[PDB]
């Protein structure tokens, strides 16, 4: 009795916003991945922060290895309603991942937390960490990992594990070439999610042992979790027990955005008729730096004609004139002149599309300025020559790609 | 030299948000007029507050006679980003109008301001008051009134004046039946705007003289301004000298929203191709309770068909499905199911329109829930019976009106 | 499991900050009692708000029936850390005590809380309401009252009750002339504390029944609690189960400041060697509007001599020169010139004491300006003539008394 | 007319809070110099920020070039009250001196500011920059430098200049070995203050051109100001025209805190009877992150004896018992047990002094824990052996020094 409320108070979160995502070729060149925009007005890291608040954890330690400017500006601007007088703060702790928490160890000790929540903030999900902690304490563990079945065809990109009846870790392997399958199913492999919970005093004792190691890669998956697994102190936490989902019949939603295609497919999943991820949830609202923007102004074309939309999102500040829109997502302050045709696109902020454009299966970067008459996504080899094109068919367009093409982005 | 900066630092604004917007019949029944929504995401009072900030005046005294909760929430949330050890504050001073500033006289003195800016916050405009204070000091005046020519056909609703070559007040009359016309034009009458500037020590001396008067109506226009005009200490300030207009060639924008038709016509003026009021202007921005809303989600109808829009605004949180929209303004969190036809409407927040509705020249009040099949604006006598209809043709729709009609509005 | 964390989120607090504080004769005439300053920089209402935060309840509804100006200022400055996404917000709901709640019923329905916490914010205490909600739900109750034993000699000022073995309410009487004593002790009477917890749907159903009552006093103690007691649905919650106290051996701290002597005695209780109330708690802190003040500047007198202090408090901004201080509490921006002798005093903010004063058992009101040579607390009849003096011996000094006396306070 | 109001709105500040602080050898090893505490609760950088607000510049760009966490935490907590819609914010732009402002050129342009104010935020002063901008535009300069006469015995640590009758720069030299004296006085040298004002367009071209130089040190003083001086476009701005000072007869206050002695002597200047720097100025106040702390609690010693103070400061949260204090400055949450004797010290926050200590001419670092019986400042050779001792006589004590001495600071 009186445990669920108490446990978040004694813990602190360590978002590992390292922004690698090397598959996002040029999208993360000038910004860490956690600060990638997603679903209108949000960043990715808000999904990690908002799950910390709504789960009760109001002490959060961001660890931006990249030392990025936009992430700092976002945390500073949006997540700046906290006062340390009440023991609620977002701490920016600039610097393998595991070593990165060792340099800021002397600060983390000053929090004097009993437990800690390691998070990878370059993911999209909803989870109630308090429900995870309860499962950590009831088992009397030292390390609680968030496990989730995934297809074996991509299990090589995560850490795979094998558990007993009591969710105790028996075997663990980090990024195997031939992932072991679950015993009751060959087509899937129980995978880690980059969400760990540690009892603090064990971690501090453990990291120093790793800091002195001359061979450790200083990574959680490759160095520490196998060591704890050898020690027999690690336990698992099936993610569906904690996944916040309106429909209990639906599957858990955890989207690794590691590549471009999944970024596009995940942003458009919002625009569909029945989204898998519900932002309208009022019991788990997601927060962000919400700048003041005028309403989404649709207008008539130069010819006085109307504009069509079909299964699309339109943020604040946008401006659209005529210009058939389909299956697309328009971020803030976008401008779309007349006679355009946009189909299954993702337009990041402050874009300015000219007249008579035609876009199909594209991802436009921030503040690009497409010229008049540009056509994208209809001829593969042409688009591959000008811009980057993935094997799936998706196209990416950044300021530099156009800059080299001779168009002007000064505006 | 160094004067324009020093002057706003010695002055404080007094917004008279009494909001006795009687001609707004039922729209202001449950809320003070300043807290009326206008333009998508804005109240009316922000126009008075934002002009005080952008003119440098960061001490503002809101004088909410009505003692509303919504206005106090708006000020508390949206406009309470201040630090008071730096002498910048929005202050709520609850209680004719002259007497409204006399009860809080003891509180006002403590600011120790040399000048004061009287404002009526139930109007819409943009003005740089530092440009007014400069014209106040250069003239060595004690009262500076903001004068603006207006059509004589409606000059009876304002205070009329007659000035000399030096903008000194010669004759003043408050709300005449036969307004005198300007000398150089019969069709117009130089009118007051409800914007006054007083040298502080004079005002305090003057109001006490009025408070002891057993016959004064305790109102600025009917009691004090005639007294100062008799004293020959009042001077005028033509509003074009201070009107912040993006397009210099255009005429100054001052909309008295006193009646319903002007509210509708002013909100739709935004939606036009070339708005008279530019809120996109970044050299004179306007603030508000910028709440967080998911993007404007357009979708397909039940039949999988598309949706059209034409010269319209769409706030955040809205949801539209098919449903042809024209010339309309949709405030936040509005839901519009399929087969609708909306034409020159103004839909305040949280409305829920059912299927197969048809709206024309209407104003929906907050959080109404229209039932399925409703038709508005096509038959005058029917709409006059069910709802309130103005002589111009405009229609007003309130929660109570439909409650009386029998459609349950609990949601 | 997992019910403790979700109990606060589903509830909302209703601070009844409308106390007349009639027993405090002139201290609270110009300010509502909750806004009375206490123990340095804090007000009284912060103890109610800070217990709501630290118990998890982040939705708070203030009610300000009488002299609602300073309180609004404080709430809008100190407690304007609004984050409407996650439904954590301090709300201002201006208008017997129940009557005040009913008028704002339609708003309270908009919070969609399962439970509600009624509080009297004109008291001083520390409590963890989540530990009350747990005791409310485990008993399966509908009304949970916070009970505390008190001396029978003053039990007439509170509501007395008599309970069975299971903390169920058997008998209840509001403010009796002859308080019934507890059965196991004649010298005490189990009393209410003005802290109630109601399951929301029961309250809304219940208040309308009371609103239609033509004879009810519209007060919680005299009308509703006897009704629920007759229904046999009220249960008690002994406060020691929830009192936050560093030393478990000490008694619970609940100070009704209802009279002047208790206000003085409570403020000086801080200054003692071992305070009964501990503000130095990292685990359970108390917030307030903390303006940037310079540090407490002690200096030399006109004669170059030193200043002594003994068991005293000194806020920020203060300035003490020489001037022996004892057992006293100095609020912010106090100024104390030389040759003074202060013994067991309570000096509210911005006081300016002149030279060669001598104060003993006094309470100075905000922003008074004592003249040179004034002597207080040494001759009873003289002090009774000039100022207000209580039967215990304490003296109160407001600006008005001095203004009448002839020492101007314009400074 | 209307110029001084309009000028700050078009300008932006660039705080160069990247100082290595080599001269403060141990104080700033773990923190940037701007984050050094000063005068109770303040940080040095607040003097530059508060001068930007109170001079009207509400766009400020901090440049935390290295070893900065504390600074980010201070800005993020205390100084983040972003408007962001009115165009007022505190940016953080992490990275010679000119390289720091070159790398963030892309971000800075985005402001579209006509003028810019280069500042060195590792100084203490009060200045109204709008008076500087007025003096900048009236002269038609492209670079305005803040000039101040200083003693020639230390002019070698600053940039020296020589001007004509119209404050135009004739000769300039950055950190000379033999400083030239002013013509009308040999004992002084007109020196730069690290406060520059540039017309924005000229600055970007100037910086871009500087970037390509393979021999420039990328510093303002050594590279750019000589180049502009050669061009004859640089003008001076005598600091007394802009120095904010209560007493006009006093000298201008600009304290370079470059060494430890000046840090001590400047903090103790506050504690004197008549401070040179006035924090008690309502018309020109200075902000800071002000955590809510309880009042300064003085108490009795173990023997029940009293405590003396003489020309001292005591912040909030402090606790003092007996323990004669003289000429000293006690920062927040200080603890001082009995029988202590403190004379002309500077105790940074969270210090814990044991019993029977004796301190003289010392500077204690944040969060030290002095042991019982320690004596400092009475035997020079002993203190030089244990801690750092300056040539002037001042002593610096930090945690690391104590840690090596065998004491334990784990508390
Ligand atoms: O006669 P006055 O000038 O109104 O003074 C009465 C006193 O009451 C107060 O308004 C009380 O203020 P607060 O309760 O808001 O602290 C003082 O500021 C004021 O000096
Ligand atoms: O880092 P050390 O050697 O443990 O010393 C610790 C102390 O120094 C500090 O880092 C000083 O930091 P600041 O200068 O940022 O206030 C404190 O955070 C801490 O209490």
């Amino acid at each position: 009795l009186m445990l669920a409320r108490q446990l978040p108070l004694k813990s602190v979160a360590l978002i590992l916003a390292g922004g690698r995502g090397t598959r996002l070729k040029d999208l993360t060149n000038k910004r860490a991945k956690p600060a990638v925009h997603f679903g209108g007005k949000f960043r990715i890291i808000d999904f990690a922060l908002s799950n910390c608040i709504n789960s009760g954890i109001r002490r959060m330690g961001v660890i931006t290895q990249y030392q990025s400017h936009t992430l700092v500006q976002h945390i500073q601007r949006g997540w700046s309603f906290f006062n340390e007088e009440m023991n609620e703060f977002v701490d920016l702790l600039p610097a393998g991942t595991a070593d990165a928490v060792t340099q800021n160890l002397d600060i983390i000790r000053r929090y004097k937390a009993e437990y800690v929540v390691i998070l990878a903030g370059d993911h999209i999900y909803k989870q109630d960490y308090s429900r995870m902690l309860i499962d950590h304490v009831e088992k009397g563990a030292r390390c609680t990992v968030a496990c989730m079945p995934v297809p074996i065809e991509e299990a090589s990109a995560f850490g795979v594990m094998a558990v007993d009846e009591n969710d105790k870790i028996i075997e663990f392997v980090e990024k195997p070439a031939n992932p072991p399958s679950m015993p009751n199913d060959p087509s899937k492999s129980l995978a880690s999610m980059g969400i760990y919970v540690f009892d603090a005093d064990y971690l501090y004792e453990l990291l120093e042992e790793d800091d002195r190691d001359e061979n450790s890669s200083h990574d959680f998956g490759k160095d520490l979790i196998p060591k704890i697994t050898e020690a027999g102190l690690a336990y698992a936490h099936p993610f569906p027990l904690s996944c916040v989902q309106s429909d209990p019949d639906a599957e858990p939603y955890w989207r690794d955005v590691g590549t471009l295609e999944a970024y596009w497919k995940a942003n458009l999943d919002l625009a569909s008729v029945v989204p898998e991820l519900d932002m309208y949830d009022r019991n788990w609202p997601i927060r962000t730096y919400n700048e003041s923007l005028p309403p989404a102004k649709f207008v008539q074309d130069r010819s006085g004609s109307h504009g069509m939309t079909l299964n699309s999102l339109v943020s604040g500040g946008c401006v659209i004139s005529g210009s058939v829109v389909v299956q697309s997502v328009l971020f803030s302050r976008v401008r779309v002149n007349s006679f355009c045709n946009i189909d299954s696109a993702v337009l990041l902020p402050e874009v300015w599309v000219g007249r008579s454009c035609r876009l199909r299966r594209c991802v436009i970067d921030r503040a690009c300025v497409i010229p008049e008459g540009m056509v994208i996504g209809e001829n593969a080899e042409e688009d591959a020559r000008r811009f980057y094109r993935s094997e799936e068919g998706i196209v990416l367009v950044t300021r530099e790609m156009l800059r080299k093409l001779g168009h002007k982005q000064e505006r």
